[PDB]
C-alpha cells in the first residue's frame, strides 16, 4: 500500500521501472498534441482563403459603388457626404455603376436575382411623415416606407428617365435613410488551377445612406453577405470537390482520440480518489490526491470534442461562419499547450520555476482588488472629466483599454498632447489626473509585482534547498 | 473601558458579534457606492448626447462655410491661407455659402436673428490707421474698425453688387482681422423617436481671418456657440419633457444620503477623539485615535454634495457647461471607490499589501524630491537649447510632458530622430543630451523605486510574521 | 608543474612578470578587432552607395511608368487599379511613356537591347483557354500565352496602330497577367567628381499587371534588375578604376591574419588539453581546462575567412549580391567585439558582473521553456480567432511578432483599439485574451527574470566576497 | 582645533548656533538659482519670438515659390520632381511668382537690393563641360559656369522673351544644378503693439533645384538667410527700443553674483585644504577634505559667465545665432538646480536616496562597458546586414539609436514589421538578430541594473542603521 502510494503520486520516467508499466498513457497524450494542433492548422489555412476571397471582393465593390471612396473607411462607414448636391450624385453613382457593371468590373461578376425573382435593383426611402425646412415644422413622428425596383431594362432605356421620377425628391429635412439593394454572383476561379470545381458566391448587397443623427452629416454603409450556392453552369473542365470527406474522417478520428483521453483522465480521478478513501480509513500527505492537470486535460478534451462538432456541421451545411468554432478550437489548442508544462517539472530545474508560477497567483490575484478599486476610481473619473475633450476617453470601455496601457507605460506622450486647452481648467485637471495616476502606477503599484514575484522566488528557491 | 477600546479599534465582522450592533452604519455606505456610480452613469450617458449633437453641428459648419475644408483642422485653427488671392476666394465663399444655405443644407437648419434682430450677416475689419507696402510705412499704431451687414434681399438681389463694395478692398499689409458672424436654427430631431418634445438650439458662429502676426499667413478660426433657447413654433404631434423632474429627486435623494454619511463620520471621529481624551486622562497604543478613512469620506461627500447642487443648477437654468460639475463628481467618484479598500483589509491577505501601499509613500514622495531637481535641470536645458529645433521641446510645459514620457520609456526613438541635422553642435548636444538622461533615468533612478518597494513589502512582511 | 599550471591558468598581467613572457599573443588579438572592424567599415561605405544609386533609380523608373503613382508602395506592390478602363489606362501610358523616354528623362538613360537583340518592348498576355461573362463559362484550365514585340520604329509610325491592335483585346475574365520589359542603360556619372571611370548599368524592367485572384482587383508590379555591364563608349576623360587592387590586398592580409589567429588558437587548445592528460596522470581543479573564449575567437575568425572570401569573389566577378557576405561579416564583426569582454575580466569588479551574466543563462534559458509553452498556446488561439478580424494577427509570424512586443509593452493601446466590433462574440473574446496574456506575461513572468537576475547576483557577490 | 574640524564638516543648521555664523554664504547661492533661472526664462522667451518670425516667413516663402508645395518638406528637401516637363515649370514658376510678388503676398514684404546692388533676381547653372544622352558621351570632367541677372524692367516687358532666351536650354544630362537667389525686406509689425520700434529683416533666399546624383530626381531645396539690418524708414508713430540697457544691466549683475560665488568657492577649497595639510601634520577621517558639490558649483558659475558674456555680445552685435550661448546657459542651469540637492542631504531621510545614488555610478558605469562590448558588435552586424533593407539601420548613428531604444522596449513591432521579405535569408537572419538581441538586453541585462541598485540600496540601509 505505501509502494502503491509512492507508485501513485510518482513520476513516469520512475515508474517505467516497474516490470510491466509502458507509459503508454503518455503516448496517447503526445499523440493528441500534434493531431489537435494540425487539425488547427488546417483549419486556419483553409479558413483563410474563403476570407481573403470575400474582403477582396468586398473592397472591390466599395471603389466600384462608392462614389469617391478613398481606399480606407471611416471609424465604421466607408464615406460621407455634407452636402445636398453630394447626395444625389452619390446616389445616382452607385445606380449608374450597378447599371454598367459588365463594362467596368475586372472580376468573373454577374448578375444575382433579387427578392421578387427579377434581375433588378431595389431602393426604398424612409421619411418622418407629414412634409419651410423650420420655425413651423408639422411632422408626425412615424415613418413613411417607399420603394422601387429598377430593373436593367428601365435602366437602359436611352433616356433614363428613372433620374427624373418622382420617387427622388428627397426632403432630407424629413429623410431617414436611403437603402439601396442587390444581388451578384461571383467565382473563385483562382483554385482552378488545382483541378478542384470551383465554387460559386452570391454576394447580397446594400448601402445605406444614413442620416439618423440629423446633424448635417450623412453616412454611407456598404454591406456585403456572401453565400456559396452552388456553381450552377459552369462547363470548367476539371474534377469536383470531394476531399471534404478527408475532412471527415480525420475531425472523426479527432474526436475518438479526444475521448479516450476524457476517458483516460477521469478513470484516473477516479481510482485515486478512491486510495485517497483507502488512506483515510487505513490510520488515524495532503487531502488534495487529485492531479490539477486532468482538470485542464479534461476542459481541453471537452472543448475539442464540441468545437470539432461545430466544424463538421459547418462544412456539411457548407457554412462560413467561423465565430464560435474557432473560439472552441483555439482555446483548446491554447490549454492543451499550456498543458505541456505537466512533462517539464520532471526534469528538475524548471521545477522552482513552476513552483513559483503556482504560488505567485493566490497574491498577484489578491493583490489586483487593492489595485483594481483604484482603477475603476481613475476610470469613472477619467471618463466623466475628459471624455468629451480626448478622443481616448470616449466610453468607459476605452478608458480602461487606455488606462490598463498607461500602467504597462504605452503610447503615453500622445494621451498627454490628444486634450486640446481649450478649457484651462479641464486641461490642469488632465495633468493633475494623468501625473497622479502614472506616478502611483508606474513607480509604486507595478513594482509591487516585482517586489511580490521576488520573494516567492526566494521561499521556493529555500524551501527547495532546505528540503 | 478596555472592551470599549478594543471595540472602538476592531473590525465590524467582530463587531458584530455583540449581541445588538448591527452594521448598518456600513449599510449606508455600500447604498452610497451604488447611488453615487449610477449617478455619474447617469449624468455622463445624458451628457454625451448633447456633446455629439453640438460638435456634429460644428464639423458639418466647418465643411460647408470653410473653401477646401479637409476634414481635420490644423494645430488650433481650421486651415489657412497663404495667397491674396485665396483670401478673397474664402471669404467670398463663406458668404455665398450662406446665401445658399437652405439649398445645400442636410440638417433641419434655418436662420437666427442677429444682434439687430435682422436676418443677416455682419462682416468687420480691423487694419492699422493711416493708410508702397514698404520703405516709408505711414501707419499709426491703432486700429479702424469697419462693419457691414449684409441681408438677405442684398445678398440676392441677381447683381451681387456686394462683391463690388468698396468695402472689401482690404489692403493686406494693414490688415489684422475680417471676422464673419452669422446665428443659426437647429433641431436635435433625432431624439422625436422617444415621443420626447424635441429641444432646438441657435448657433452663434464665427469665422476669423486671423494674421496678427503679419508672418505671410492667415490662420481662419471658425467657432459655435450654442444656446438650447426653446422650441419655438414645433407642430411635432407627441410629449413633452418632464424627467427633469426625476433627476431633480434624484439628485436630492444623493444629496441627502451624502449629508448623511457626512453626519455619521462626523460623530464617529468625535467619539474617538474624546475616548482619546478618556484614555490620555485614564491613567500616566498612539496619539491618532482618528482613522483615517473617514477624512476621505468626509472630503467624498463634501464634493458629491457640492457637485449635485451644481448639477441641479445646470439642469435647472438650462445650461450645457458642464466643466466644473464633471470635476467635482468624477472626483468624488474616484475618492469613494478609493475608500473601498477600507473593506479589503478585514479580510487578511490583503492588509500586508494595503500596509505596504501606506508605507511606501513617505519614501517615495522624498525620493521625487531629489529626482525632481535633476529633472527640473534637464527641463530648463531642453528647452532652452533643443526648443528651436525639436517639436516636443517647444515650451516648458511640452518639454516636461516629454522627458516624464521618456522616464517611462515612451516614444523614445521618434524623440531622437525627430531632429534636424542643421547645426551640428546643437544636434552633438541633443545625442549627449537624450543619452545622459535616458540613462541616467531608466537604468537607476527609475530601478531605485524597485528597490524601496520591494525592501519597503519585506519590513511589513517580516513586521507581520513576527508581530 | 604546479608554477606551469598557475602560469597556464592565470592573466597575461601576471604572466608578464616572467622574464621572457612578452604579450604577443594578444597583441595579434588587438590588431585582428581594428583590421577586422576597418573591413566591415569600408565594405559597407562602398555597398551603400551601389544600393542607393540602384533604388533611387528604382523609383524615378516608379515615377516615369506607373500612372499616378503617388511614391509609396502599397504592402507588396507598387499599385492597384479597380476598373476595366483604368488597367487600359494603365497599360498604354508605360508604353506611351517608354515611347517619349528620350523627352522625360531627366537622368543618363538610354534604350537597351531586348532578348531578340531588338530595341524594343515586348509585352505578353496570359489567359485561361477556350473563350457571356458568366452562368456558362466555356473555360478549359490552361493558359494562352501570346507576346508582341514593340520597336521604336513601330511605336513612333505618326498613327501608332499599335493601341488598335486585336492583341489589346483582354477579355479580363479569363485574364491572369499583363507583363510589360523593356532593357535601359544608365551611368553612376555621379563619381566622376573623383575622376574614376564611371561605370555603367544596365536595367531589365518588368511591369506585372497580375489578377491571380480574380477578386477584382488588379496588382501593378514593378521590378528592375540592374547589371554593372561595362562602360561601352564613354569618352569621359579621367582615370580608369584599379583601387581594386588595393581592396583585394586588404582581403589578403585580412585573411593571413585571421588564419595567424586561428593557428595560434588551436595550438592554445592542444597544449593545454595535454597539460590536463599530464594533470589527470600526475595523482589520484576541474576537468575543464579549456578556455572557453577560443571556441568564441575561432568561430569568429572562421566566419572572416569565409566572408573575405566571398567578398573577393563579389569584386572580382563584379557583382552586387552582398546578402550572405555581408551576413559573415556582420557575425564576425559582433562575435569579434564580444570577445573583447574577455580582457575586462581581467581587472576586477568587472568580474563579478561578467560571472553574473554567464551563470544566469542556465535558468533564464530553462524558464524560456516553461513560458514558451504558453506562448505558443497563445500564438495558435490568437491567429485562429483575431487573424480574420485583427490586422496583426494575420498569420503564425506575424502574432508571434505581436505578441513578443506585447510582453515587452510596445504598441499596445493600438493592439487592443485595432479590431472592429463586428463581432460581439470575438471582440468579448478578444477582450479577455489580451487582458489574460498581459496581464500573465508582463505581471509575473516579466518579473521573474528580474526575480531570477537579481538572485544570481547575491549568489556570485556573496561567492566573491567569501572566497 | 577638533571643534573647528567639526565645525568645517557640519552642516550649516548646526553652524548657525555659533554666535556670529550667519548663513549668508549660502543665501547668495539661493540667490543665485534665482538670478540665473530667470535669465534663461527671459532669454527663451525672447529668443523664441524671433525664431517663429523667422520660420513662419520661411514657410510663407516655401508656399509661394515652390510649385506644388504640399506644407511638409521630404527627409531634407522641399520637393521633388522626376519629369523633364515639371523641372521647367517649378524653374518658371518660382520666377513669375518674384515677379508678382506685390500682388499676391499676404506680408509686409517688399523687394531687396541684390549683390550687383539692382533690385532683381540671379539664377545660374552648372553644367559639366563639353556638350546623343549616351553609349558616345563627350563630356570632360569640370563645370560650365552660367549666370544672368533678371530685372524687374526685364521680367514685365508685355513680352517676357527671357523664356524664350538661349539660357534656358538646359541639357539635364549634363545638368549638375540651377540656382535662384533673390533678396527680400519685411517687417515683424506684430510688435507694433507695445509702441517698440518695429524692427526689420532681410532675407536671402536661394532655390536649389539639385541633381548632384543624376539619378533620375531632381531636389529642390529652399533656404532662407535672415538679418535685422535697421528700419530703413518707418514713419510708423511710437518709440524707439531701448529695453537693451535693461538686459545688458541685469546680464552685468549676474555675472557680478556668479564671480563672487566661484571667490567664495575657491576660498573655501583652499581654506579646507590648508586644514587637511594642518591635519596631515598633526598626528601620526579621509584624505578627501574638499566637498565635492563645490567643482560642480565653480563648474556652473564658470559657464554662466561665459555664457552671459556670449549673450551681451549677441545683443550687442544684434545677431540671431544662439546654438553656443544657449548651450552654456542651459547646462549652467541644469548643473545649478542638481547642486541644490546639496541642501536636500541636510534634512535626514533623503541621506540614504543621495548616497545610493552616489553609490551606485561606480558600478553602472562598470557594467556600461561590459554591455557597451556587446552593443558595439550588434550595431555593427545590424548596420551591415539589415542597413540596406530596413529605414531604422541606415547608418551606424541609427542604428545606435534603434537598438537603444529596443533595449528600453520603445517602438517594436515596427521594427519587426519595416523589413520586407524580398529576401527570405535576410529576413531570417532579421528575426534571429532581433530576437536574440531584444532577449538579451531586455531579459537579462536591464534587470541586471534593477539587481545593482537594489543591492546597493540595502548595503547603505544597513550601513545607515548600523552605524
Amino acid at each position: 500500500l505505501r509502494e502503491d502510494l509512492k507508485f501513485y503520486f510518482m513520476s513516469p520516467c520512475e515508474k517505467y521501472r516497474a516490470r510491466r508499466q509502458i507509459p503508454w498513457k503518455l503516448g496517447l497524450q503526445i499523440l493528441k498534441i500534434v493531431m489537435v494542433t494540425t487539425q488547427l492548422v488546417r483549419f486556419g489555412l483553409s479558413n483563410q482563403l474563403v476570407v481573403a476571397f470575400k474582403e477582396d471582393n468586398t473592397v472591390a465593390f466599395k471603389h466600384l459603388f462608392l462614389k469617391g471612396y478613398s481606399g480606407t473607411d471611416e471609424d465604421d462607414y466607408s464615406c460621407s457626404v455634407y452636402t445636398q448636391e453630394d447626395a444625389y450624385e452619390s446616389i445616382f453613382f452607385a445606380i449608374n455603376q450597378y447599371h454598367q457593371l459588365k463594362d467596368i468590373t475586372l472580376g468573373t461578376l454577374g448578375y444575382g436575382e433579387n427578392e421578387d425573382n427579377r434581375i433588378g435593383l431595389k431602393v426604398c426611402k424612409q421619411h418622418y411623415k407629414k412634409g419651410p425646412s423650420n420655425e413651423t415644422l408639422n411632422i408626425d413622428n412615424d415613418v413613411e416606407l417607399d420603394c422601387v425596383q429598377l430593373d436593367l431594362q428601365d435602366l437602359s432605356k436611352k433616356p433614363p428617365d428613372w433620374k427624373n421620377s418622382s420617387f427622388f425628391r428627397l426632403e432630407f429635412y424629413r429623410l431617414l435613410q436611403v437603402e439601396i439593394s442587390f444581388h451578384l454572383k461571383g467565382i473563385d476561379l483562382q483554385t482552378i488551377h488545382s483541378r478542384e470545381l470551383p465554387d460559386c458566391y452570391v454576394f447580397q448587397n446594400t448601402i445605406i445612406f444614413d442620416n439618423k443623427a440629423h446633424s448635417g452629416k450623412i453616412k454611407i454603409y456598404f454591406d456585403s453577405d456572401a453565400k456559396i450556392e452552388e456553381c450552377k453552369d459552369l462547363n470548367i473542365f476539371g474534377s469536383t470537390q470531394k476531399n471534404a470527406q478527408y475532412v471527415l474522417v480525420f475531425d472523426a478520428f479527432v474526436i475518438v482520440i479526444c475521448l479516450a483521453s476524457l476517458i483516460l483522465c477521469t478513470r484516473s480521478i477516479v481510482l485515486a480518489l478512491r486510495l485517497r478513501k483507502r488512506f483515510l480509513n487505513f490510520f488515524l500527505d495532503q487531502w488534495e490526491f487529485i492531479n490539477g492537470w486532468y482538470v485542464l486535460v479534461i476542459i481541453s478534451d471537452l472543448m475539442t470534442i464540441i468545437g470539432s462538432i461545430l466544424k463538421m456541421e459547418i462544412k456539411a451545411k457548407n457554412l462560413t461562419n467561423y465565430d464560435l468554432c474557432s473560439i472552441f478550437l483555439g482555446t483548446s489548442t491554447l490549454l492543451v499547450w499550456v498543458g505541456v508544462i505537466r512533462y517539464l517539472g520532471y526534469f528538475q530545474a524548471y521545477n522552482v520555476l513552476i513552483l513559483t508560477m503556482q504560488a505567485s497567483l493566490p497574491k498577484v490575484l489578491r493583490f489586483c482588488a487593492c489595485a483594481g478599486m483604484i482603477y475603476l476610481g481613475y476610470t469613472f473619473c477619467g471618463w466623466i472629466v475628459l471624455g468629451p475633450y480626448h478622443d481616448k476617453f470616449e466610453n468607459l470601455n476605452t478608458v480602461a483599454e487606455c488606462l490598463f496601457s498607461l500602467v504597462n507605460g504605452d503610447d503615453m506622450f500622445a494621451t498627454f498632447a490628444q486634450i486640446q486647452q481649450k478649457s484651462i481648467l479641464v486641461w490642469l485637471f488632465s495633468r493633475l489626473y494623468l501625473y497622479s495616476f502614472i506616478s502611483l502606477f508606474i513607480y509604486m503599484i507595478l513594482s509591487l509585482f516585482i517586489a511580490l514575484i521576488t520573494d516567492s522566488y526566494d521561499t521556493i528557491k529555500k524551501f527547495q534547498q532546505n528540503g
